[PDB]
């Protein structure tokens, strides 16, 4: 039974693979079927951030699996007006809502109350099944 | 004494004014000093936010006091890259920091800890003595 351990920075062979949510990419240690086929456990230190593209490796180095942010039910906000988005970011952080931030776009786990709070800013909120990479801050 | 009890939606020619910082402007019941030296007691409806430009009057409609946001010690954050400002807003709100948000310009009570924290994000912080008007949520 192969078990993942250390996390390298160097993006080696993408021959192996695994796809997990944000929920599990902060467990440091767990197990479920993978993408390369070969099931495997986990051995990562405390308080680690696993990002889409972040390669992993074992003690032997024979394998270099890759972590992939699985699609997750999220609310997506797209606007080309930084101000309207800035305001939003403020109020979401004020409720400690894990949020993904990119130019012209925001992502947070689907929640209608939040969608209505954002629509109250004249923002368009649409549902999506996409990878969720919220801001570093657990 | 003199009591200001209403905030007329309808403007009017001001007969006086009182300068006040945000902490006071959130206070419904309080004794203040008009800029002409007279003492007036604010007795407006509870839970109301006084903004600069607000005009308070009395029952008899014989006094129209204009609220002026007092100059406060604030840090000012800018960046030609608007996307950089957003992340700062998210973190500031995470810490529940009163914040004034304008297009390409943030403002908050000067605090050196927050300043460094924002420089990390690579934001240039500046200082000013300006009227502070934080978001109300």
């Amino acid at each position: 039974m192969l078990y993942l351990t250390q996390r390298l920075e160097i993006p080696a062979a993408a021959t192996a693979s695994v796809t997990l949510p944000i929920d599990v990419r902060v467990k440091s240690r767990v197990k479920v079927t993978l993408n390369d086929g070969r099931d495997a456990g986990l051995l990562l230190p405390r308080g680690l951030l696993l990002r889409g593209g972040d390669v992993l490796s074992n003690e032997e180095g024979t394998e270099f699996v890759q972590v992939i942010a699985a699609d997750e039910e999220v609310s997506v906000v797209r606007c080309d007006d930084p101000f309207m988005l800035a305001k939003a970011c403020y109020h979401l952080g004020n409720r400690h809502v894990p949020l993904q931030i990119m130019p012209g776009e925001l992502r947070y786990h689907a929640d209608h109350v939040l969608d209505d709070m954002l629509r109250q800013f004249g923002l368009t909120v649409t549902f999506g099944q996409l990878p969720f990479e919220p801001e570093a801050g657990a």
